[PDB]
């Protein structure tokens, strides 16, 4: 029982992180198979930032002006290219710690755990959402550009973010592990604002399972409702539209609490219209949107 | 910018993670250099677990029926002790991944990553506290019994934490690595209830200073209070009492921020009294305590 917040364990990402110099600016690299994946913008100065041309940056840039360090012990870097916003530099030495690997693109409302690094070191591990505006909320320094995102099926990492960027408002942005960006972010030192952060639906239903299951029962009500009525409030209350997908997916939990998805759907409407009234649900007074059926599952499961 | 409840890297505490086995109990052993720690109660059949004699139960014990193992891989048991609550098996190999190593007995108040495992497989890693009455509030099914919390200095691992124990409440309880459990939990199958599980109030307030270095400011207030009428209202909110020694620890925040801990303590004291009126400080609609002053420091200033 209980029910927490949950990374994966770090240590498969950990053994493959490094520090990427270009000129007077470190960040981390990733180091999967003789690659070092890292943001392009390391070839900026943070004057290059506000209008940076990379193509013509990177003309400027030979293999030895990248100096790429695992641990204390520099690797030779025998070739570098540009894939949309990340370097990608070809190292003369296989990472020997490189795990089973795949880069995904994930879909809003999608969680994975962010290794925070600095200077190719780990500092920290945290569970993140992809919002539905395409930021995550993070946490990142100066120097943690190129810390990645990642899911772990068994033995099989799914890399899914790297850090690139900080919005004004102190939200994040990153690209999938082929350098595109999520939503509409550019690696440039200018006006960028996040569309509206709606709550992940699916999830928050996901959650008000795991509670279910975990004896926090206080807010089932005796109601239920349709996917088109329950949409109308949660369109009222800026949280994601649930499409009978939704549903699908949360047919294991429903099977599991015997409580139909559309009951939980009229339970969320009602805590939405209601409120917690000083109420918790799993040492929570808002409805956390960052754990997903799969996730839910996973950690009420054990799964390894 | 950003502020996430962050967990230690694992990698160095997966290193350490084997699975025992004593006839049909399996849970998890923490292997440094040549010795297995793991839960004592390894030896019981849950009849066993109503009023376990351990000393005599022990006696029917030999090394080859402690069965354990790293990966695929079986270690060779040549030595048994009963330390406190934890087994000491003594195995023939020295665990080639031990990192450096403390144990430490942590206070109520103090946070620490838990790698939660099954059979000697890491599942997740999150970040707890010890609470005042000496649970913690974690995520643990059967098989998770000897998933270990630690902190980590740079390259060393101090282990605070062996998971025992789920009340009846569903809140947690285990042992230091020298056996002895926090607070006044016993390893057996009996009626054990915690205390007032009260607010870590220093544990608060370092989560303020957070959220005013992340931007978050709404709740800073122009009252300033002292420690005896802080303390009244804390009291009457089962907060724990603020010492000098806390405001002592929150100084490196105080002069970070120029917020006098004693004004933050005012803001915290209408926080209370007012409620967050629907408002949310560093995306939580309630006040968190499992961040200590060191680690508001550690994430804010990016330390590997
Ligand atoms: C995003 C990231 O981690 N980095 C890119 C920017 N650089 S930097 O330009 O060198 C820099 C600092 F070193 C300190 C403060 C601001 C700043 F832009 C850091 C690495
Ligand atoms: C705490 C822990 O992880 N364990 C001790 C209890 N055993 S068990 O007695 O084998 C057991 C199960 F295997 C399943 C369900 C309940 C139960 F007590 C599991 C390991």
């Amino acid at each position: 029982s209980g029910f927490r917040k949950m990374a994966f364990p770090s240590g498969k990402v950990e053994g493959c992180m490094v520090q990427v110099t270009c000129g007077t600016t470190t960040l981390n690299g990733l180091w999967l198979d003789d690659v070092v994946y890292c943001p392009r913008h390391v070839i900026c100065t943070s004057e290059d930032m506000l209008n940076p041309n990379y193509e013509d940056l990177l003309i400027r840039k030979s293999n030895h002006n990248f100096l790429v360090q695992a641990g204390n012990v520099q690797l030779r870097v025998i070739g570098h290219s540009m894939q949309n916003c990340v370097l990608k530099l070809k190292v003369d030495t296989a990472n020997p710690k490189t795990p089973k690997y795949k880069f995904v693109r994930i879909q809003p409302g999608q969680t994975f755990s962010v290794l925070a690094c600095y200077n190719g070191s780990p500092s920290g591990v945290y569970q993140c959402a992809m919002r539905p505006n395409f930021t995550i909320k993070g946490s990142f320094l100066n120097g943690s550009c190129g810390s990645v995102g990642f899911n772990i099926d068994y033995d099989c990492v799914s890399f899914c973010y790297m850090h690139h960027m900080e919005l004004p408002t102190g939200v994040h942005a990153g690209t999938d592990l082929e350098g595109n960006f999520y939503g509409p972010f550019v690696d440039r030192q200018t006006a960028q604002a996040a569309g509206t952060d709606t709550t992940i639906t699916v999830n928050v239903l996901a959650w008000l399972y795991a509670a279910v299951i975990n004896g926090d029962r206080w807010f089932l009500n005796r109601f239920t409702t349709t996917l088109n009525d329950f949409n109308l409030v949660a369109m009222k209350y800026n949280y994601e539209p649930l499409t009978q997908d939704h549903v699908d997916i949360l047919g294991p939990l429903s099977a599991q609490t015997g409580i139909a998805v559309l009951d939980m759907c009229a339970s969320l409407k009602e805590l939405l219209q209601n409120g917690m009234n000083g109420r918790t649900i799993l040492g929570s007074a808002l409805l956390e949107d960052e754990f997903t059926p799969f996730d839910v599952v996973r950690q009420c499961s054990g799964v390894t």
